[PDB]
DNA sequence: GGGCGGCCGCCC
DNA sequence: GGGCGGCCGCCC
């Protein structure tokens, strides 16, 4: 089981395993807030690249949360949503 | 703003817009569910060929409600989730 | 077959 | 450059 509310979630892309750390995503998706067991750090789409799924160019949809998507979580108010970077 | 828990929902998909009935809906994704305002009865697919959305092939995303899709009123608990086929 | 994950064109 | 809507191959 997962709890959705902690400031720490762990996630998964691809069958690889990391901890977000809420705290650092709130500070944008050029933040490294996703470190996996061997102690190395990701962004997000960092981390879906890790995960081997680069080519769907959408990292809240492919690193999951307790078996939902990360925008799940951001619908359901247990994750914020970082901001866009404008063009 | 939408009343999601309205037994009936105004639904789009594309530029077209209809009513979906619940009550129809809960029946089955073969049972037409969404008429609109001409009194044409759609089922869900039916009615995202007619909005333009045939190759998408995912009515519960293609068709929406209030901005969101189906997809997002049956993980509320507003809207049945028909039995796959 | 019905629909969902993988993909990527395209806008902003 | 980022990410979402549109597309479609392919499990069950």
């Amino acid at each position: 089981t997962v709890d959705f509310k902690a400031p720490l979630l762990p996630v998964t892309c691809g069958g690889v395993k990391g901890i977000l750390h809420k705290k650092k995503l709130q500070q944008g998706i050029l933040v490294k807030c996703i470190q996996t067991e061997d102690g190395k750090w990701f962004t997000p789409t960092e981390f879906e690249i890790k995960g081997g799924h680069a080519r769907s160019k959408n990292w809240r949809l492919s690193v999951r949360c307790g078996g939902w998507p990360l925008r799940w979580l951001m619908e359901n108010g247990f994750l914020p949503d970082p901001p866009r970077i404008r063009y």
